[PDB]
C-alpha cells in the first residue's frame, strides 16, 4: 500500500493545484515526463457545491455533492483522456479523495453543483450518490453543536463535523460500498492512488475496511497485484489523543511536522539554525520515513487555512522557499511532494489574509487555461513552481541520487551546512548573514560539475556556478549571503 507506484526512477509528486484536466495532460507530455516528475496530485475530481458567496472559492470542492466525475477542471471524459495520456507517459495520477463528508449542513438546498446535481444538506438527501438521513453520523455524535468542539475526545473528532461538514457514517457497509465504488471508478480509469483527505476525522479501522474493497492498479499500465498508493491526511503536530501512526495500517500519512518545524528553522525562529538539521527526520519526532508524505507547504497551509502556522514558507517567500524545497528534496527522508500553486490577492489585515478564500485564476467563473511563457514559466497568474530552474533540477537530484544513503555532512555550528548522497549527489547551504568560503569533502569522483540551482548542464556546459572536484573528492564552494539562490547543488548527472 505504501509504494508510490512511480516509474523506477521518478521520486516525487507535484499537486497541480486546481488545474484543469486538459491542463495536466499537456504538462505531462510536455513537461513533466521529460522533466522526470513521478505523478501528479489532481484536486477532487468529484463534483462539489457551487459556492457564489464568496465567489467560487478554492475550497468548494471539498465539499462534495456526488461522485460524478464532473468538476471546473473538467468532465469525465476529461479526467479518463488525462489519465490515459499521463499513464502513457510514465507520469501517474493521484486524486485527492474527499470521503470523510459530503457539503456544510448549512449550504441551501438546490441544485448549485457542478454537474447541476440536486441535493439537500438540511433534509441530508444527496440523489445523485445516493445518500440519505441514514447515511450520516447525526445519531452517532455526541456534542451539544452536532460539530467537533474538542480535540483531547477523540470520538467526537471522528463521528462529528468538521466545521459543520456532514460527516458520512464509515462504519456502514452501504457507504464503505458508495465511497469504494467511487474509488474504484477511478483506479480502473487508471490512477495509481489517493490521497485520503480528512483521514484524522476517520477511524484507521473504517478506512481499512473501505480500502479493502479497492481494485488493484490497472493492469493495461500496472503489473499485477499493484495496490493503489494510499496517502492519509492526518494533522498531528502532537500534543492530541490521535496519532498519525494509528493510521499506519492503510498506507502513508502526510508528515505536517516537516513543513511546521523546517519553515520555523529557515526562518531561523526561536533560534533554530539549520545546523540542528544533522539529525533531520525521526530524530525530530517524525513519522518512519516509510510512512511519510512530505511537503514544504500544501493547499491549506500556504494560505493559512491548515498546520504548521505563520512558519510555513510559501512562494511568496521565493528565496527561502528554494531553498526549504531543496532540502527536502535533497535530504532522503520520505517521499516529496512539490506544490504548484496560483497567485491570489493576498491580503493582510490584523495577521490574517482576508482574500484566503480566492479560487484559481478564472474569467466569470471559468478555471483560466494554463500558458507556459518563452522562458518556461506560466501565465495566467499560474505560479507554477514546478517549473522554476531551481525546484525543477532538485526534482531531478532526487531522481539521480534515489538510493544514495546521506552523508558527508557539514556544518559551522550555524547556518552553513551540507551533505551528500553517496557518491552520486553533493548540496550546500548558506542560511548565515556572511559568505560562505570553504573546501568541503563531497564524496564524488574528480571533475567538473554544474550548479544545478545557478544553472544548468546544456551541451557538455555549465550555465552558472561550476564547481571542482579533486581527487581527494575535495571540493571548493563559495556562497554569498546576498546570493540570489544562497545553495548550491551538484550530481552525477551535473558532471561535465
Ligand atoms: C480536506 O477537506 C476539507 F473540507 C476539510 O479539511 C478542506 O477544508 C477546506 O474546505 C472547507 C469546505 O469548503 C472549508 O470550510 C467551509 O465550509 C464550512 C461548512 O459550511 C464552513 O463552516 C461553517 C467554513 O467556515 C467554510 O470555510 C474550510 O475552511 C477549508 O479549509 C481541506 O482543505 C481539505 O484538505
Ligand atoms: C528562465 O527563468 C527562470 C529564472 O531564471 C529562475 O530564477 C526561476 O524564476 C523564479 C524565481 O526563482 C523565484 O524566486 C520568483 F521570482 O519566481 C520566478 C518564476 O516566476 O525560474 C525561471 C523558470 O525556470
Ligand atoms: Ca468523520
Ligand atoms: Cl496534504
Amino acid at each position: 500500500q505504501y509504494s508510490p507506484n512511480t516509474q523506477q526512477g521518478r521520486t516525487s509528486i507535484v499537486h497541480l493545484f486546481e488545474w484543469r484536466w486538459v491542463d495536466i495532460a499537456l504538462e505531462c507530455e510536455r513537461y513533466l515526463a521529460p522533466k522526470g516528475f513521478g505523478g501528479v496530485q489532481v484536486s477532487p475530481p468529484n463534483e462539489n457545491v457551487a459556492i457564489y458567496n464568496p465567489f467560487r472559492p478554492w475550497w468548494e470542492r471539498y465539499q462534495p455533492v456526488s461522485y460524478k466525475l464532473c468538476t471546473r477542471s473538467g468532465n469525465e471524459d476529461e479526467f479518463r483522456n488525462m489519465v490515459t495520456r499521463c499513464n502513457n507517459v510514465g507520469v501517474r495520477i493521484y486524486v485527492d479523495a474527499v470521503i470523510n463528508h459530503m457539503c456544510g449542513n448549512a449550504v441551501s438546498a438546490g441544485t448549485s453543483s457542478t454537474c447541476g446535481s440536486y441535493f439537500n444538506p438540511g433534509s441530508r438527501d444527496f440523489p445523485a450518490v445516493p445518500y440519505s438521513g441514514w447515511d450520516f453520523n447525526d445519531g452517532k455524535c455526541k456534542t451539544g453543536s452536532g460539530d467537533i468542539e474538542n480535540y483531547n475526545d477523540a470520538t467526537q473528532v471522528r463521528d462529528c463535523r468538521l466545521t459543520g461538514l456532514l460527516d458520512l457514517a464509515l462504519e456502514k457497509d452501504y457507504v464503505r460500498s458508495k465511497i469504494a465504488e467511487y474509488m474504484n471508478h477511478l483506479i480502473d480509469i487508471g490512477v495509481a492512488g489517493f490521497r485520503l483527505d480528512a483521514s484524522k476525522h476517520m477511524w484507521p479501522g473504517d478506512i481499512k475496511a473501505i480500502l479493502d474493497k479497492l481494485h488493484n492498479l490497472n493492469s493495461n499500465w500496472f503489473p499485477a497485484g499493484s495496490k493503489p498508493f494510499i496517502y492519509q491526511e492526518v494533522i498531528d503536530l502532537g500534543g492530541e489523543p490521535i496519532k498519525s501512526s494509528d493510521y499506519f495500517g492503510n498506507g502513508r500519512v502526510t508528515e505536517f511536522k516537516y513543513g511546521a518545524k523546517l519553515g520555523t528553522v529557515i526562518r531561523k525562529w526561536n533560534g533554530e539554525k539549520m545546523s540542528y538539521l544533522k539529525n533531520w527526520g525521526e530524530g525530530w519526532g517524525f513519522v518512519p520515513s516509510d510512512r511519510a508524505l512530505v511537503f514544504v507547504d500544501n493547499h491549506d497551509n500556504q494560505r493559512g487555512h491548515g498546520a504548521g502556522g505563520a512558519s510555513i514558507l510559501t512562494f511568496w517567500d521565493a528565496r527561502l522557499y528554494k531553498m526549504a524545497v531543496g532540502f527536502m528534496l535533497a535530504h532522503p527522508y520520505g517521499f516529496t511532494r512539490v506544490m504548484s500553486s496560483y497567485r491570489w490577492p493576498r491580503q493582510f489585515q490584523n495577521g490574517n489574509d482576508v482574500n484566503d478564500w480566492v479560487g484559481p485564476p478564472n474569467n466569470n467563473g471559468v478555471i483560466k487555461e494554463v500558458t507556459i511563457n518563452p522562458d518556461t514559466t506560466c501565465g495566467n497568474d499560474w505560479v507554477c513552481e514546478h517549473r522554476w530552474r531551481q525546484i525543477r533540477n532538485m526534482v531531478i537530484f532526487r531522481n539521480v541520487v534515489d538510493g544514495q544513503p546521506f552523508t558527508n555532512w557539514y556544518d559551522n555550528g550555524s547556518n552553513q551546512v551540507a551533505f551528500g548522497r553517496g557518491n552520486r549527489g553533493f548540496i550546500v547551504f548558506n542560511n548565515d548573514d556572511w559568505s560562505f568560503s570553504l573546501t568541503l569533502q563531497t564524496g564524488l569522483p574528480a571533475g567538473t560539475y554544474c550548479d544545478v540551482i545557478s544553472g544548468d548542464k546544456i551541451n557538455g556546459n555549465c550555465t552558472g556556478i561550476k564547481i571542482y572536484v579533486s581527487d581527494d573528492g575535495k571540493a571548493h564552494f563559495s556562497i554569498s549571503n546576498s546570493a540570489e539562490d544562497p545553495f548550491i547543488a551538484i550530481h552525477a548527472e551535473s558532471k561535465l
